[PDB]
């Protein structure tokens, strides 16, 4: 869908990935039996990837859009395979819901 939404501390979120291999980010969400797009959020961290490894992410990461491609509304399947070849680069749009002041 439509890019954009909110301004938050975040927004877009990106760092060059190949660091110690991925980005050992455990995403929680989907797409289907709703309204055909689920909010896309971090549950958690492999804590082993650029991810948890850039000290930033975590549970919380709610990604509007990966690699352009919009995940404001997709499915661990099709958001893991964007997210898979993501290359040694990652340029995704996450937002939160209200923390660290």
């Amino acid at each position: 869908g439509p890019l954009g939404s909110l301004r938050k501390e975040p927004e877009i979120i990106t760092v060059t990935l190949k660091k110690q291999n991925g980005m050992g980010l455990s995403i929680v969400a989907a797409k289907g039996a709703g309204q055909d797009k689920l909010g896309i959020y971090v549950k958690s961290v492999v804590k082993g990837g650029a991810a948890d490894v850039d000290g930033r992410l975590a549970a919380g990461d709610q990604l509007l859009s990966v690699d352009g491609r919009s995940l404001v509304g997709l499915s661990q399947e099709r958001a893991a395979e964007l997210m898979t070849r993501t290359s040694s680069v990652v340029t995704l749009e996450v937002a939160k819901q209200g923390a660290i002041y």
